[PDB]
């Protein structure tokens, strides 16, 4: 029924990256210290999860967009989204 979301975040302003997961879609909210715009994700997803780590000064992203059994993995490594590794056999 309600939206479901994900969130993560990086640094001390901090970026904050926010996915929901709305009829069968996931979107981007971002918010880096100014006010929140939309980002540049949109893929298509029932459920979403989200983790991001660091290396040095470089933000990576990971999204797990799931419809029925089967899990998307989206990457961000600073140069745009791009499809991931991931699989699985649920
Ligand atoms: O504009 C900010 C942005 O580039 O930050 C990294 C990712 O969260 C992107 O989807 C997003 O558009
Ligand atoms: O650089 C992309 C990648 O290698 O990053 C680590 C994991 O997220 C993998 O599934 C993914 O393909």
């Amino acid at each position: 029924s309600s939206v479901q979301t994900a969130a993560t975040s990086w640094g001390t302003v901090p970026s904050i990256r926010v996915y929901t997961a709305n009829n069968g879609k996931i979107t981007e909210r971002c918010w880096d210290g100014k006010g929140w715009y939309t980002g540049a994700f949109n893929e298509p997803g029932d459920n979403v999860s989200v983790t991001s780590w660091l290396v040095g000064s470089a933000i990576h992203i990971r999204v797990y967009a799931s419809t029925g059994t089967t899990t998307t993995e989206w990457c961000w490594d600073g140069n745009g989204w791009t499809k991931g590794a991931y699989t699985a056999t649920n």
